[PDB]
DNA sequence: TTGGGTGGGTGGGTGGGT
């Protein structure tokens, strides 16, 4: 409800690698 | 043959690889 999760690859790593 | 640890693992492996 806050993170993508549906992303695959650097897509999610560059979306918020800052975890949460 | 579909990224890498020049990002992290109280994001996850019902996402893929080193």
């Amino acid at each position: 409800s806050m993170h993508p999760g549906h992303l695959k690859g650097r897509e999610i790593g560059m979306w918020y690698a800052k975890k949460q």
